């Protein structure tokens, strides 16, 4: 607003002085609002008369009449002028100079202690600090707490005593100007004697010491709590009590007396706070509450040691929205060993953390298996998997769930193949198109370039390892690219050499996105190969890389590592990038050590450090000459530590290959042991050295408790100590820990008095590590078996047996993407697990330490997991994995294990085409479309080939053009084929078939290359149906009407005819209706899914509907049901689209309804959305004002209905308080149907009052619906609550002789056909379902067959055009016969345009908000879609759904250039829009409709693909009122040019 400050001058009303956040502000105000604009420094100053200036920091409230500035220095003479300026929001100025003194004033005393105390002890304990202020003296009293109630005292401070005061202390601090002071002692003492103190005054008036000599520490593990006193004083040791409280609370849990080693041992949980320590009159307090010791400097990091260890793994990480989500388990004890079979609880949690499955996974040959098919949609984000072993810890698998979006753009990065010289520069070449046959033009590409080294130089040498791995400035980031590109879909990059020292083969790495204008990029990357010369040396090592663990990454790495104190042999040879191995003479080959010794070393903004230099010795040399055709074999002798092979040629180029011959590769206790890894019966000889000698203890412990323990007296000489090892000690969570402590009190030296010790205990076995072989080819071609050979080895003894391996195999890059490493077992049981137990210490708190470090360096996926083998006498082992299509690089990965034993492996293997075809085209098609498809076809093999293409269209699709010309493509040239295609009328799915012949190729032959592409084809207008029927008496005829068949095409028209001896209903069309999506809304899922519950195949082919092997029927049953979990809200309630949408109570009832209704017919559903769900039931019946029923008329109505259907679905579970129900009955007048009140009635009869349920019954029987079609929010009509209402009567066996009637009125009334709700038709359904029509015997003459029809059940038969354009019926029984048609087909000519209650229209504008024609399209131009959707009343239910022409796609934006479009965006943000979805084919929205609000909804499209494309008609429609629809006007087709 700010405009009725206009016409006002601009006066200042008061500048001052003011106390404001707790301090000194000037403020000044003025008389009307100023601009919050950035210009208050040289119009409004502050200058001191002494100082000068100072902050000039301008702050401005909210209100912006206040100009403030804070923090004014005390005493101080402050001059503020305000010159002539200052602005006014009306322009209005201010006239002249202003200027004003002031004195700013001087700040108020305070006095307070800097703390609130502590616990720490001391001999004589002086130092009390105090923050002072303008305050010449304080009084202090002093007093000392009652050895009697000292326990609670204590206790009632952190979450009484007699005085012994001194006091007047003089501080005389500067002033104004807090100072902190220290409040002296120890020339008093009625003080110095042992005891606990508080100090009192006069804002933290009090404060707490302690005197004593009682030193106490203390380690909790999470149910045992072990304490050990010793003398603050002479060294260590000492008696005395100990006791454990209870937070706040006063009380005594357990007591103790030390022994003569001062140990004591007290089981206590949490909720133990207060731990006090006391003996004759000393006592030391501790406070178990506050943070423990950190000790992340310290190697206590790792995973929690279990009891039960359950390793869950699988072949990745990451998922789309619809595909399986596959996971594998395994479950050991402490050391990895077999535990008795047991079942484990496994759950699958969304990101929100509601659970979406819940599975009792039982073990199948000891492994556990999860597979979890995502919904298509499934939200995206942090999934887990829960799992329970019985122990109630819950062990989680994360998972990720994303989807990733088609990229619309093509890029093409070629390189030289063969190496160059250093001297050369670098030509990469770039070639950018879109996929509907445009060259990118005036396409901007952004890239960089960079260096790496090349050690895979020679794909003809596998293995073989190329350049010195030593060598500097071979890994660094070169120059950025930025070309705008703008030709003809060409391009290239030049990169200049700054490589010429180099000795190792290079590679140079372009990695370049290209780009839209702004949006969606296509990265893509190339590298090129750079050698020092033509021939260079290259090292294989003969000894395989064995698996370790990497500490850096947490991870199990491949190392090439041999025995210590041993021989390693290498493969060495001269060869180029191209054939084999050369001749040479005078190969200069070193064996070097890479000596490191290390080296703490100290900075204050990191703290101690690990630091360590590092020389290379040569140990080892050797002269070798190698002819043509010649792999040299060296055999080196090493010990142990790091080493590295070096090679090195005549042409001073330098080949190098490290590896290690061990496994191995201040103020504090340092601890040392003579051996790394032990076994159950060894012996530990310990190490400990201390900066200052002292006394203390040494412990060998764990999780749960300790294990050894022994107090020591450590000497300024070290200490060493022999532990020995019994073995119950084998959980691999074992810690040595160290306590050290200083004799004196005080200290010159400063000296930490405590010191503390911790090393984790090396208890692992080597021979328990399956060492797996993975041998598969390095390359192979696609749709071709993956054979895959495992070969296990276990170092000493022989091999296990009964060893059982799972093989997996997935694309490397969705690996990548989530930098996935390769699950161990071996590491998962045997690993380091981490300290377990929580230190608790008197002696002076560890400061910092500042942290532990860290290290420093598509549509449709391939992923397969075969099923596990068993490998054979030697551990052999083989699998086979069909390989799909795919052209990249694929990792096989390997578990392995036995009872005892386990293994990891893994092997790379790149999937390659010789050709590849691609095949681009529209989303969709409809019948009639014209289009034209894009066929890109690249040679990828290094000769010209001259290939024959042959095509072919199956399905709803047909080819227009001849077959294609053969096609000479040189290496790497892509050719561009044109395939006008054409849809054929039906609802399925067309495919186009191409197949390559010819390719020639040396070593292969190859079989010639098969693809097949999808498409999905749906007819361009809405399916059009009709309905009729009659009674015919005996010998009466019945001809088909004339409406079944006009200007509807045949081979699309369906029909179904029914003949009953009674009153019918088309169950059948109940069923095919209720089976149509959208995938939509809550309801129609639910609807949906009620009947494949209860009808099985058998039941269905009666009906004379086909499909469903009733397992898959299951299947999408569970998808549904998961469909329905996937909008449950927090609270338990549903929602109708989305799970953060309003909540609806009625169709709560209902899914929950549904879902008990699954859980009865044997469907899997977690407990916790039930339990919630019906806490929610609960609390609609028993809290009615937690509901807000959105759009309705009756608010009275809507609540009876709901809270009568709740009432239902929890007094069918037993669980609805009669008491409720009755203070429900009690509102019956509120009804405004009688379906809620029969559902009332039936809760009331099932949970005890029949009566009045009799009465809600035979009151609803008597209550009709009726209402001007407001909403009510129950989803209804008369109609669907009839149907309800007798299907309540036939399920519980009640009225006959009313049911009869009303479901023949019902079967009469059933023909207020032409559009039913979803909620009708499930009405319907359960109403035909539960009814036991009985017997009623009927003949009929037809024209079908020649000898007449009969039966004693309702008969159901599918009719085609033929029969149906022909159709005689004629009644031969001795009693009446009820006939039923119902036609259905799609329309020979577009239908005209109608409408009824709603109406719909549809514009076509231009992004410069014109009206554009859908003829002139050209491909990659967008369009605004503008639709306008009107009514005369209140629709809360208007669904709106826009059919696509094949010709166009959706970009995926809700909106809320300029122009007027803005006019539009702004109507359409003023719309409430409760769902909206943008298919492939439809725009879908839906949305509320108010009386005289016409609504606006504009969306965004784009042409891409070249072709004429049918186009159908905007239509809209109410979902439950169904008669109200609208249909709008098409122009009929849709123009699409290149």
């Amino acid at each position: 607003l700010a405009q009725q400050s206009q016409g006002k001058a601009l006066t200042l009303l008061d500048a001052s002085e003011a106390q404001l956040d707790g301090a000194a502000t000037l403020v000044l105000t003025f008389s009307i609002p100023l601009d919050p604009e950035q210009d208050f420094s040289r119009v409004v100053h502050v200058v001191d008369a002494a100082s000068g200036s100072v902050d000039g920091a301008w702050e401005l409230a909210p209100n912006l009449k206040e100009l403030r500035l804070r923090h004014l220095e005390p005493e101080r003479v402050l001059v503020v002028t305000v010159d002539p300026a200052v602005k006014a929001l009306n322009n209005a100025t201010f006239g002249k100079s202003y200027e004003k003194t002031i004195t700013t004033r001087d700040v108020q005393p305070s006095v307070g202690f800097a703390s609130r105390g502590s616990l720490l002890p001391g001999k004589i304990a002086e130092g009390l600090p105090v923050m002072a202020l303008n305050v010449n003296h304080v009084d202090v009293n002093f007093f000392r707490v009652k050895p009697g109630s000292l326990a609670s005292f204590v206790s009632q401070w952190e979450y009484m005593a007699d005085l012994v005061y001194t006091g007047r202390f003089d501080l005389n601090p500067a002033r104004n100007t807090r100072e902190k002071l220290l409040l002296p002692l120890s020339d008093i003492k009625p003080l110095q004697q042992a005891g606990v103190y508080v100090a009192v005054m006069n804002s933290n008036a009090a404060t707490l010491f302690t005197l004593s000599d009682i030193g106490v520490s203390a380690h909790r593990y999470h149910n045992r709590l072990d304490i050990f006193t010793q003398s603050l004083e002479n060294g260590a040791a000492q008696s005395g009590i100990e006791i454990v409280l209870l937070n706040d609370k006063g009380q005594t849990l357990a007591q103790a007396t030390s022994d003569a080693q001062g140990h004591v041992q007290l089981e206590a949980d949490k909720a133990a706070a207060l731990l006090l320590a006391r003996k004759e009159e000393q006592t030391t307090l501790l406070d178990l509450t506050l943070p423990a010791l950190d000790l992340s400097e310290f190697n206590v990091a790792g995973a929690p040691g279990y009891s039960k260890q359950f390793f869950m793994f699988g072949p990745r990480d990451l998922y789309r929205p619809g595909e399986t989500v596959i996971l594998n388990g395994l479950l050991r004890d402490s050391d990895g060993k077999t535990l008795p079979d047991q079942p484990v609880k496994l759950e699958v949690v969304k990101p929100d953390g509601q659970v979406m499955r819940t599975v009792v996974s039982q073990p199948e040959n000891g492994l556990y298996r999860l597979n979890y098919p995502l919904d298509i949609n499934a939200p995206t984000g942090l999934w887990h998997v829960r799992a329970n072993t019985g122990d109630n810890l819950l062990r989680s698998w994360d998972f990720h769930v994303e989807d990733f979006m088609p990229e619309r753009m093509a890029l093409n990065l070629t390189a030289q193949k063969t190496p160059l010289a250093p001297a050369d520069e670098v030509k990469f070449s770039v070639v950018g198109y879109y996929l509907y046959g445009a060259p990118a033009n005036g396409n901007t590409l952004q890239g960089q370039l960079f260096l790496r080294p090349l050690r895979d130089a020679v794909a003809a040498l596998p293995g073989f390892q190329f350049g010195n791995i030593a060598e500097e400035n071979l890994s660094r980031s070169l120059d950025e690219v930025q070309l705008t590109l703008d030709k003809g879909g060409r391009g290239e990059v030049s990169a200049a050499s700054q490589w010429q020292e180099a000795h190792s083969p290079l590679q140079v790495i372009l990695q370049a996105s290209l780009l839209e204008s702004g949006g969606r990029p296509v990265t893509r990357r190339v590298e090129q190969a750079i050698w020092p010369a033509d021939t260079l040396p290259g090292i294989r090592p003969q000894f395989a890389a064995k698996a370790v663990y990497d500490y850096r990454t947490d991870t199990t790495v491949n190392q090439p590592i041999v025995d210590e104190d041993s021989n390693a042999a290498f493969d060495i040879v001269y060869a180029n990038a191209q054939g084999e191995k050369k001749a040479v003479s005078g190969l200069q080959v070193r064996l070097i050590r890479e000596r490191r010794d290390y080296y703490w070393n100290w900075s204050e903004s990191e703290g101690w450090q690990s630091q360590f230099d590092q020389k290379d010795l040569v140990e080892g040399e050797q002269t070798l000459d190698l002819n043509a055709d010649e792999t040299g074999k060296v055999s080196f002798p090493v010990e142990w530590g790091a080493y590295r092979l070096e090679v090195k040629a005549p042409n001073e180029t330098v080949s190098s290959v490290r590896f290690w011959a061990g496994y191995s590769w201040p103020d504090r206790v340092t601890l040392k042991l003579d051996k790394a890894n032990y076994r159950p019966g060894d012996t530990m000889k310990l190490h400990i050295a201390a900066p200052v000698a002292g006394k203390g203890y040494a412990m060998v412990e764990s999780s749960d408790g300790p294990l050894w323990w022994q107090a020591i007296d450590v000497p300024a000489q070290g200490l060493e100590l022999t532990i020995p090892v019994d073995k119950t000690w084998n959980r691999h969570d074992l810690y040595l820990s160290t306590l050290v402590v200083r004799p004196g009190d005080k200290s010159r030296s400063a000296t930490p008095k405590r010191a503390v010790g911790l090393l984790h205990l090396p208890l692992g076995d080597d021979n328990r590590r399956l060492d797996l072989a993975l041998e598969s080819p390095a390359k192979m071609r696609p749709n071709q078996p993956l054979t895959v050979r495992v070969k296990a080895s276990v170092k000493h003894g022989e091999m296990p047996k009964q060893i059982n391996v799972l093989v997996s195999a997935v694309d490397s890059g969705v690996l990548n993407i989530t930098d996935y490493a390769t699950p161990d077992p071996w590491q998962a049981f045997f690993g380091q697990k981490r300290y377990g137990a929580d230190i608790y210490d008197i002696y002076g708190q560890v400061i910092e330490g500042q942290g532990r470090l860290a290290a420093l360096r598509h549509v449709n996926i391939i992923a397969q997991q075969a099923q596990p083998i068993t490998l054979n006498e030697q551990g052999e082992g083989v699998v086979t994995l069909p390989i799909g299509d795919f052209n990249g690089e694929l990792r096989v990965m390997a578990q392995a294990w036995t009872a005892d034993d386990f293994g990891r492996g893994e092997s790379k293997v790149v999937v390659a085409a010789p050709v590849i075809a691609e095949l681009n085209m529209p989303r969709f098609l409809a019948g009639g479309d014209v289009s034209r498809l894009v066929l890109d076809v690249t040679n990828l093999t290094d000769r010209p080939q001259t290939l024959n293409i042959a095509l072919a269209a199956s399905g709803l699709l047909e080819l227009l053009s001849q077959q294609p010309q053969p096609v000479n493509l040189a290496p790497g040239v892509r050719t561009t084929l044109f395939v006008p295609v054409r849809a054929l009328e039906g609802f399925g799915e067309g495919e186009i078939q191409a197949t390559i012949s010819g390719l020639n190729l040396p070593g292969e032959t190859l079989d010639a290359q098969h693809k097949q592409w999808q498409i999905g084809v749906r007819p361009a207008w809405p399916a059009q149906t009709v309905n009729s029927g009659i009674a015919l008496a005996p010998g009466e005829s019945w001809h088909v009407p004339e409406q079944h068949l006009a200007n509807i095409s045949p081979a699309t028209l369906q029909g179904q005819l029914l003949l009953s001896g009674k009153p019918p209903l088309n169950l059948a069309r109940y069923i095919r209706e209720l089976k149509a999506g959208p995938y939509g809304c809550l309801e129609q899922t639910t609807s949906g899914l009620f009947p494949a519950l209860y009808t099985n195949a058998a039941q269905l082919q009666s009906l004379g509907i086909t499909g469903d092997s009733d397992e898959k029927r299951r299947a999408a049953v569970d998808i549904g049901i998961s469909r329905i979990l996937q909008m449950q809200r927090d609270n338990g309630g549903f929602a109708l689209w989305d799970e953060n949408g309003a909540e609806e109570p009625w169709l709560t009832a209902y899914a929950m309804d549904f879902l008990i209704r699954a859980g009865e017919q044997g469907y899997s559903v977690p407990p916790e959305a039930i339990n919630r769900g019906n806490e929610r039931l609960l609390r609609y019946l028993q809290d009615p004002g937690t509901m807000l029923i959105r759009y309705s008329d009756n608010t009275q109505a809507s609540t009876f209905a709901a809270q009568a259907y709740a009432a239902l679905v929890l007094a069918r579970q037993q669980k609805a308080p009669l008491g409720t129900l009755r203070e429900i009955w009690e509102r019956r007048s509120q009804a405004a149907s009688g379906l809620p009140l029969m559902q009332l009635g039936i809760a009331l009869n099932t949970m005890g009052d029949a009566r009045r349920g009799e009465e809600a019954i035979t009151l609803a029987l008597n209550t009709p619906r009726q209402d001007e079609r407001q909403w009510i929010a129950d989803y209804g009509s008369s109609l669907r609550d009839n149907a309800l209402m007798l299907s309540l009567l036939e399920e519980n066996n009640l009225r006959p002789d009313a049911q009869n009637a009303l479901l023949s009125s019902l079967s009469e009334q059933a023909f207020g056909q032409r559009w039913l709700s979803t909620q009708e038709n499930n009405a319907l359904f359960l109403a035909a379902h539960s009814r036991q029509a009985s017997a009623g015997a009927w003949q009929v003459q037809t024209s079908l067959e020649a000898q007449p029809l009969s039966g004693d059940k309702a008969l159901t038969r599918n009719l085609d055009a033929d029969q149906l354009a022909a159709l005689e019926v004629t009644n031969t029984g001795s009693q009446p016969l009820w006939l039923r048609l119902d036609s259905s087909g799609y329309p020979s000519s577009a239908p005209e345009p109608a409408s009824n209650v709603l109406q719909i229209e549809r514009q076509i504008l231009g992004t410069d908000g014109q009206r554009k024609s859908l003829s002139s399209l050209r491909s990659g131009e967008l369009v605004l879609v503008w639709l306008t959707v009107v009514a005369d009343r209140n629709v809360p239910d208007a669904l709106v759904v826009d059919l696509l022409p094949a010709g166009l796609e959706l970009e995926n934006q809700n909106l809320a250039s300029g122009s007027e479009v803005q006019n539009l965006l702004n109507q359409m943000q003023q719309a409430d829009i409760q769902y909206m979805e943008f298919r492939d084919d439809r725009f879908v929205a839906a949305v509320v409709v108010n009386e005289g609000q016409p609504v606006t909804l504009v969306y965004l499209a784009r042409a891409v693909t070249p072709g004429t494309y049918q186009l159908a008609q905007p239509q809209v429609e109410s979902m439950y009122a169904p008669q109200w629809r609208a249909t709008g006007a098409s122009e009929g087709l849709l123009i699409v040019t290149p």
